[PDB]
This record gives C-alpha cells, structure tokens and sequence, in this order.
C-alpha cells in the first residue's frame, strides 16, 4: 500500500521502494531493503 524509503523495507507487490531517490530494492525476491545507488 505505498513505498518505502532508503534503509527500509520493500516488497516489490506491496511497499517498492519510492521512485526518484536511487533505490533499488535488495534482493527484493520479493522482500528487500531499499539500497542507494
């Protein structure tokens, strides 16, 4: 139901990490951290 910013948790169905900032979500399979890049 939204998006996660840097250092928190992500789910690519539900919560991916918010557009914009350089975050890719790690591993993300499906579960992840959203990680600067």
């Amino acid at each position: 139901q939204g998006c996660a910013f840097e250092g928190e948790s992500c789910n690519v169905q539900f919560y991916p990490c918010c557009p914009g900032l350089g975050l890719t979500c790690i591993p993300g399979n499906p579960d992840g951290t959203c990680y600067y890049l």
